[PDB]
């Protein structure tokens, strides 16, 4: 339940969703800033299941989930 294994499960969701994850970690770090996310149907809908609130509120940088998946998305791309 902690917040790595969910993060990890993003990921896994993503790469089942057809997402490029390198654009992904761009996209979330932009979201991170404010700037919405351009993303699929299939890709949002994984957002959604783990991040409810980011359409009217976007997401917290300083929440523990939000901070495992930037470290997922990172370690994923490197
Ligand atoms: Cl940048
Ligand atoms: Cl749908
Ligand atoms: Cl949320
Ligand atoms: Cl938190």
């Amino acid at each position: 339940t902690g917040a790595v294994p969910r993060a990890n499960r993003i990921v896994q969701q993503l790469v089942e969703a057809g997402a490029d994850l390198a654009n992904i970690r761009t996209m979330f770090r932009n979201m991170l800033r404010g700037e919405e996310m351009i993303l699929s149907r299939a890709e949002q809908n994984v957002f959604l299941q783990h991040f409810p609130d980011m359409l009217p509120c976007g997401i917290d940088r300083n929440s523990e989930l939000a901070i495992a998946l930037r470290e997922a998305l990172r370690r994923a791309d490197s």
